[PDB]
């Protein structure tokens, strides 16, 4: 309510509640976290990113986004928990402290604010953005089919009414371009993590082509380690591998774009579960999901620091 220590992390929140949370966190830890507005949504809502930094100019950074697909509520809920955990473990956990003393972490909890608000007021299963385009009565674009990586190719739909519609052209969605511009301007990101649900998978590039990435051997081992770490908590089983070999051919995905930009440690997490609840995961699983996911994320971060 009026203190991140009183905030209920075991329940799902609205857009306003999450945004308020950000202000409270920043007010409580001014020396560690700051709120940056990287753009505005199609409908004009501000797009915020939380920057966790210990100092420095343009220290190598880790990017983490959640909620690019509005209906995957477990992701924004995990992002809120992550934000609080960062402030609790710095100075207490030797590994994480080491990470923050040398790198910055950028966390975008609500990557698709228009769609998120829509899931709360009209359609709980909305997945796309909220932009409208003349030649169609259908609304929205699949933000994770809109990136400049094999755009328009197999793995995305060309019909505006489709849940996987890629849009008119790469980066047409302001929600996507806002991230692209910020990452490009920064120029020093070392890791790029995009979180989704559901399926319990840890994926690496590529999704748009069957071509194997040059760093396949290293990324596969990093994923193997992260999955083992995540499983150690509650025994949750995750599969891992390239997007195209694990799920299916998908074009215009964020991770493929970031990897092609030279950001080697690009991974997408697909959280719980494997279909029993799907997108409607019970609130009682928020904390356990967040706790185990953190172990997998920390593993990737550790590798990035020492590499
Ligand atoms: O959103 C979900 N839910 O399972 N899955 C992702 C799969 C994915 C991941 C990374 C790159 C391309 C495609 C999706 O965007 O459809
Ligand atoms: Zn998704």
């Amino acid at each position: 309510a009026r203190s991140t220590n009183t905030f209920n992390y075991a329940t799902y929140h609205t857009l306003d509640e999450i945004y308020d949370f950000m202000d409270l966190l920043v007010a409580q830890h001014p020396e560690l976290v700051s709120k940056l507005q990287i753009g505005r949504s199609y409908e004009g809502r501000p797009i915020y990113v939380l920057k966790f930094s210990t100092g420095g100019s343009n220290r190598p950074a880790i990017w983490i986004d959640l909620g690019i697909h509005s209906r995957e509520w477990i992701t924004q809920a995990t992002g809120v928990w992550f934000a609080k955990k960062f402030t609790e473990n710095y100075g207490q956990n030797p590994s994480f402290t080491a990470i923050l003393d040398s790198m910055d972490i950028f966390l975008e909890i609500v990557t698709n604010p228009n769609g998120f608000a829509f899931t709360h007021s009209e359609n709980r299963l909305w997945r796309k953005t909220r932009s409208v385009t003349s030649s169609s009565l259908c609304v929205g674009v699949d933000a994770n089919r809109n990136w400049d990586a094999g755009f328009g190719k197999a793995g995305a739909s060309s019909s505006p009414c489709s849940e996987t519609y890629h849009g008119k052209y790469a980066n047409s969605e302001v929600e996507v371009k806002s991230i692209v511009d910020f990452v490009k301007n920064h120029g020093n990101f070392k890791a790029f993590l995009s979180i989704h649900s559901y399926s319990q998978l840890l994926l690496y590039p590529y999704g748009y082509t069957t071509q194997s990435i040059p760093d396949k051997t290293e990324l596969n081992q990093v994923a193997k380690s992260a999955v083992a770490a995540l499983k150690s908590l509650y025994g949750t089983s995750y599969k891992y591998g390239s997007i195209i070999t694990t799920i299916y051919q998908a074009s215009g995905g964020s991770i493929d774009w970031s990897y092609n930009q030279g950001i080697k440690y690009s991974f997408t997490f697909e959280l719980r579960d494997t279909g029993r609840y799907g997108f409607l995961l019970p609130a009682s699983q928020i904390i356990p999901t967040a706790q185990e996911t953190w172990l997998g994320v920390l593993t990737i971060m550790e590798h990035t620091v020492n590499n």
